[PDB]
């Protein structure tokens, strides 16, 4: 069976790539996802200028996954727009990096950068709209006329395809003030759904007290705890959004979880605590599971289920 | 030692309660509740006619909890205000009453009814301002402009102190504006955190299927996803709404959970899937599991620890 994915022009091997902020803030880290055995990868979350992030302790596992405020560390724009002009190989496989500006103004000034590297090498932006972990930043995502801005502005400004990192949604209203908003914009050819469950709280009984430092114990949620949210939101836009793609991200540990994402809607499945506790070898795990699966159910490819999910 | 608990007026056994909607529709449910070790108990969130609520499958438990969309399956306001006023044994334990009215109006003529039964027997209302899973029917608090309305005209008609369940919060700024509303109205005495994790998805990867059959497969989580969104929603507005008291809800399946939900400022703690699950004999394995948390800590009296999360 095939695990190729087709879009935006480009041939990827399987549709597993690592969640934005897992395994890709130095060039280590992403030699390591360019060696695996991934479809795909995609940079740290950048600002315009360099960020150390959180103070100490700032990420804590968990037995049903993570909880985070790493608060964007990042090595800044000039950093990942340099690895994607020169160091990345592309015949390896296709580079995603994600931008988060903590205003409009920092994300127009950094895709405007951008814009001469996709040209040249076809490196796909994924704008963060949903960074839960910056003091005094509020997810703008939550806020469909300030996502509205950004749309415009980053539209205006990068005048390519490019795609969203959403945070996760719990109201059908919301769904469809979400939707309303991205399909006025043409050039969003995707949309990833989830980012953390944002601003959950973990408290060690022994000690009595939270488990990370930063905003009293205040963090994203990944893992086990955010699959139905995130298959919620892949059906939710795949259905709404007929004209753009939908990345499936959260709670994918196996094959099985790949194939829900897939079935619900999914192109492109990012993996983030799982692949923050494995390690890469997490992909060649993956590709064999979901093979397996797709070999027991007698689908040749991936486009005979994506969003074929069935209801009563 | 002691499991004590007063506030509103009385004196609670201990702080565990049922979660609104479990084990609390019919006469026959609120009488086990009753005879349970439960420190009290709450009706099922009710409509001012009778509503059977969902086609089935509309519940399905899960290894980490539960999905579910039953509609608001209730008796009808008049039956448990009979309930308050003639049936409950308030000798045994406080009663509180949930009303999920579809619109303010709704709302508005319920609470009026119940003012008479207040007066003479005591009995708590809990305002629900987060029913997810009644098609066509936002959820309340996710919009903070309905949500004053329901409070100013719920406050001028009812009059006397009541309580609000909310939805989970995920964001900072939404913390801060629900505070900001809920603050406004001194009558909400009591803050009940979290209803259902709303509009989750859960797919059968053997037959392609969703689990419950309205709204797509859409449905609210309950469970072990649930518990750190809980513990963030209780002890986020009880640092910014001081003059009320917060109540858990979300994640309890245990003394330990218990512990961490009154350390996060909890008064009162209720359980849903977990008494779904075990039926009411769960208080009182609840009751011993909590106590002997507190033997082992030194504790003799909730008062020593509820509210003293320590952060970093
Ligand atoms: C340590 C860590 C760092 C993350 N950094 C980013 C980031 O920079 N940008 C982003 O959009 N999401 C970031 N996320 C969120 C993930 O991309 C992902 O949306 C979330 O963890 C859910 O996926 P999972 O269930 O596989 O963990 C981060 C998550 C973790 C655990
Ligand atoms: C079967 C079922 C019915 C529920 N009905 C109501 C309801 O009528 N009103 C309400 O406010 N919450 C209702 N809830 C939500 C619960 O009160 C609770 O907030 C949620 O399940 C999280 O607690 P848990 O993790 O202990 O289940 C219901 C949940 C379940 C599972
Ligand atoms: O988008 C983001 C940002 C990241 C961080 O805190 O750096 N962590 C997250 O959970 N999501
Ligand atoms: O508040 C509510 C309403 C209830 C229902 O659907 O009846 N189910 C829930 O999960 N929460």
């Amino acid at each position: 069976m095939s695990l190729k994915v087709n879009i935006l022009g480009h041939e990827f091997s399987n549709p597993f790539m690592n969640a934005a902020g897992v395994l890709c803030t130095t060039e280590e880290d992403l030699r390591r996802m360019t060696e695996s055995e991934s479809g795909s990868l995609i940079g740290k979350s950048c600002t315009l200028a360099p960020r150390t992030g959180n103070p100490e302790p700032r990420y804590f596992g968990l037995p049903l996954g993570s909880i985070n405020s790493m608060g964007l560390p990042n090595l800044g724009v000039d950093f990942y727009l340099s690895y994607a002009a020169q160091t990345h190989d592309y015949s390896r496989k296709p580079l995603f990096l994600s931008m988060s500006g903590l205003s409009v103004e920092e994300s127009v000034e950094m895709v405007k950068k951008l814009v001469p590297i996709t040209k040249e090498k076809g490196t796909i932006l994924e704008l963060n709209l949903s960074a839960p972990n910056v003091p005094g930043k509020p997810q703008v995502g939550y806020d469909f006329d300030t996502t509205r801005t950004y749309l415009q502005k980053v539209s205006e400004a990068y005048g390519l395809p490019f795609g969203v990192k959403m945070p996760p949604y719990f109201d059908i209203a919301h769904f469809d003030m979400a939707a309303a908003v991205l399909n006025d914009f043409p050039l969003v050819k995707f949309i990833t759904c989830v980012n953390s469950i944002g601003n959950g709280l973990v408290i060690d009984p022994a000690n009595e007290t939270v488990v990370i430092k930063p905003k009293q114990g205040f963090g994203g949620l990944g893992g086990k705890y955010v699959l139905p949210t995130a298959l919620a939101n892949v059906n939710a836009f795949f259905r709404r959004c007929p004209d753009k793609l939908v990345f499936g991200c959260g709670g994918v540990y196996s094959g099985e979880e790949a194939f829900l994402h897939i079935l619900a809607g999914a192109s492109m499945v990012q993996v983030g605590t799982a692949l923050h506790d494995e390690g890469p070898i997490i992909f060649a795990r993956l590709n064999k599971e979901l093979q397996e699966i797709m070999t027991n159910k007698g689908y040749k490819t991936l486009d005979e289920f994506r969003g074929r999910v069935k209801t009563m």
